[PDB]
């Protein structure tokens, strides 16, 4: 039994009516073995690669075929609220909405996803999630890897469970709302352990870490090192060499790799010190993909600068925002119990050394910023159009990952945690990781937001996210 092939999404344009067309419902997948019921855009699960080019206009059609409501939004695209797709973006069930996107903004890796109001979790782990594949002219000047499927391929990183009788296992629940859900199962676009077949000399992987609550961290099964082009806004300036890659829920990050005749190699996650994410098998190194090297020659280069990043610019006189992360205390230690009571130690490996009381102690508003939970009637405040802001959140108070995602910008970092950002997260970011600590950002929104269509700030671990972990925001 050899290992199937990579699945790889279409690569979707426009009509000569403009549109690009995407349909949202249900269908079946198998795996190992097993039928179950899962999700897609224009097919059973996860979805085409969108292609957009920065300067031009696209009108995209949404048939929301599913029963219930959803919400698309293009996750790291810069657009006005009224096409954000954020939670208040609702698609009836059986209807349509049509968005014009006016793309402004270099070439990168984006994606979409649902945004459904306190269910974005279980829609992304039911399958919906696709690509977005931004190009603009400085790009294809570089002569990177970009025949699609063959040396220039997306890598969609997610973990599942499943109940004893093959459907996925999804529940929001107070320990999922505490540690979030995550599974025994690696799927890479949909496959488990698929092997993709590349040409000798560059191959280019797009990596999105599409998992729920699971943070990942790229490596080779030889150590070849990966050099980072470009993070979650497109090109760094210049290629990161580095050994290992941590990824974020919902960050991307495309990197080149070396493929020789006669040496497969996988791509691996190594394990992480997340609570919750390094049970087996994810105590040991897993394998995500193997790479099987081709006897044809790739032209793809790797070049020695890739595009220019600006200058930080000078921080006094900048508006600072203040953003408090809390979890409730007594909630996340019944989550973080029922965790150890059902794993034991290795729940929290590699980390460092029963009444109803009623609406008050719902744990579906147990999460919070600024002490309130997600308030979809209420943004938290109007920010600037056109003018940098320093934005301030903080973790402190517990000590869980907070993947912080602003929508409608894309930053840069001043602080991640507590410490200047790694080099291949200096450049263009919409996702910072808070865990324990304090992140500031420089944020930037081009595009207007009104109260009525707000964007978004919050957690993307997505339980977190669905149980108020959530900021509407206005610009203009
Ligand atoms: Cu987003
Ligand atoms: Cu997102
Ligand atoms: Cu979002
Ligand atoms: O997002
Ligand atoms: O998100």
């Amino acid at each position: 039994a050899e290992r199937p092939t990579l699945p790889i999404p279409d690569l979707l344009t426009t009509d000569a009516r403009n549109r690009i067309q995407l349909t949202i419902g249900a269908g079946q997948s198998t795996f190992g073995g097993k039928t179950a019921t899962t999700w897609g855009y224009n097919g059973n699960l996860l979805g085409p690669a969108v292609k957009l080019q920065r300067g031009k206009a696209v009108t995209v059609d949404i048939y929301n075929q599913l029963t219930e409501e959803t919400t698309l939004h293009w996750h790291g695209l810069e657009v006005p609220g009224e096409v954000d797709g954020g939670p208040q973006g609702i698609i009836p069930p059986g209807g349509k909405r049509s968005v014009t996107l006016n793309v402004d903004q270099p070439a990168a890796t984006c994606w979409f996803h649902p945004h459904q109001h306190g269910k974005t979790g279980r829609q992304v782990a039911m399958g919906l999630a696709g690509l977005v594949v931004i190009e603009d002219d400085e790009i294809l000047k570089l002569m990177l890897p970009k025949q699609w499927g063959i040396d220039d391929v997306p890598v969609i990183v997610q973990d599942k469970k499943f109940s004893a009788d093959g459907q996925i296992d999804y529940q929001l629940d107070v320990m999922t709302a505490a540690v979030g859900w995550f599974g025994d199962t690696l799927l890479t676009n949909g496959a488990i352990y698929p092997q993709h077949a590349a040409p000798r000399g560059w191959l280019r992987l797009r990596l999105l870490n599409g998992c729920n609550a699971r943070s990942l961290n790229f490596a080779t099964s030889d150590n070849r090192p990966l050099y980072v082009i470009a993070s979650d806004g497109g090109l760094l300036p210049e290629p990161v060499k580095v050994s290992e890659l941590p990824v974020l829920m919902g960050e991307r990050f495309e990197v080149l790799v070396e493929v020789n005749d006669n040496k497969p190699f996988d791509l691996v996650t190594l394990p992480v010190s997340q609570m919750g994410m390094a049970i087996a098998p994810f105590d040991k190194p897993h394998p995500v993909m193997r790479i099987q090297p081709i006897a044809i020659s790739a032209s793809g280069a790797l070049p020695d600068t890739l595009s220019s990043l600006p200058a930080l610019p000078s921080l006094e006189g900048l508006t600072v925002r203040k953003l408090q992360l809390s979890m409730d205390p007594m909630l996340d230690m019944m989550g973080m119990q029922m965790l150890m009571e059902k794993y034991g130690d290795q729940a929290m490996a590699g980390m460092d050394h029963h009444m109803n009381h009623g609406g008050k102690f719902d744990f579906h508003h147990a999460n919070k910023i600024n002490g309130q939970a997600f308030d979809m009637n209420k943004p938290m405040f109007a920010a600037a159009k056109g003018q940098y802001e320093r934005w301030v959140i903080s973790g402190v108070g517990d000590m869980m990952l907070h993947p912080f995602h602003i929508h409608g910008t894309q930053f840069r970092i001043l602080s991640e945690n507590g410490k200047p950002p790694a080099a291949h997260r200096a450049g263009w970011k919409d996702t910072v990781k808070v865990e324990g600590n304090v992140s500031e950002v420089l944020v930037k929104f081009n595009h207007d937001a009104p109260k009525e269509h707000a964007y978004m700030a919050h957690s993307h671990l997505l339980e977190h996210q669905d149980t108020g972990m959530m900021l509407g925001f206005t610009v203009g």
